[PDB]
């Protein structure tokens, strides 16, 4: 399965699944400062799933590793901003992260395998 470009549609489909998950609700759009005026004192690099989808659709990811780094930043931002490990929105982040990691593993493996095959000779 050595298609170097296949990751992009596989990532589009995974983002559609994440948007169908009720657990993605807090993460579908950039955090609103009006609600959380201290957010940028704690979070240097806001990230959300709509920004990830737009970056992919613009052709501004070169690899699924770059997309994975931005999705992981959504989850690390949540873990940093939560006052409790027993918070609703944080607990939503942890279930969504497990779902994402379970599905991205094959996308990353197939891509890196395809690139190694491209450089075989
Ligand atoms: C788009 C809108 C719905 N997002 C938003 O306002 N969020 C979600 C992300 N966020 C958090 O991760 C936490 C909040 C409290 C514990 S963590 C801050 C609040």
């Amino acid at each position: 399965s050595y298609d170097i470009q296949a990751w992009k549609k596989q990532c589009e489909e995974l983002l559609n699944l994440i948007f169908q998950c009720e657990d993605s609700e807090p993460f579908r759009q950039p955090v609103d400062l009006l609600e959380y005026p201290d957010y940028r004192d704690i979070i240097d690099t806001p990230m959300d799933f709509a920004t990830v989808r737009e970056t992919l659709e613009a052709g501004n990811y070169e690899s699924p590793m770059e997309l994975c780094k931005d999705v992981r930043l959504i989850f690390s931002n949540s873990k940093a901003y939560t006052p409790s490990k027993r918070s609703r929105i944080y607990s939503m982040s942890l279930r969504l992260s497990a779902f994402f990691e379970e599905h991205i593993s094959s996308v990353l493996s197939d891509y890196k395998s395809a690139l190694r095959f491209h450089k075989r000779n």
